[PDB]
């Protein structure tokens, strides 16, 4: 469905490599979630947060699947994954057309 | 600096039009934050959240400016706007090249 979803959590959930390397070949196994369209290529020790915004197979699975990721980090990691699915509010795209033009 | 920042708060902070319409001409006055590159074109009543991810003049001003937005909504709105600046973790961009290719 090419849904754009927010998916991020605090760093020090895993040590970090779980994202930087171990996300690539183990994502479907470790987090147990596919993604379908693309994956999260975000990590920020300086921000103490790891994750970003990426495309998920759909919105409905997306909010349920935060708990998929979260089931790991709630246990050994940190707090919870912040995942929501927003919608495009087109009126304000007027003020978008500077850098994204 | 074309910094990509997360900026979103819960809906029912403003009635909503503060984003949908009133953000466009009043953004610099209401929130009193410029943005520079582009603005946030997100609104989601179904998610009960309003805001998204957009480019800010820089990261340093970005985390300080959450409180700019927040000084309004902490007073009359909802909780606090969620704003963080993440970084690009390029090794996982391998798994990005499906839909963003």
């Amino acid at each position: 469905m090419a849904t754009l979803l927010q998916l991020h959590f605090a760093f020090n959930g895993p040590f970090g490599d779980a994202m930087a390397e171990q996300l690539k070949p183990l994502a479907e196994s470790i987090n147990q979630e596919p993604g379908f369209l693309w994956k999260v290529w975000t990590e920020s020790e300086k921000n103490h947060e790891a994750g970003g915004i990426y495309l998920f197979t759909d919105e409905k699975s997306a909010l349920a699947y935060l708990e998929k990721h979260t089931a790991r980090l709630k246990n050994l990691g940190v707090e919870e994954v912040v995942a929501k699915v927003f919608d495009v509010n087109e009126p304000l795209s007027q003020i978008n057309q500077a850098k994204l033009a």
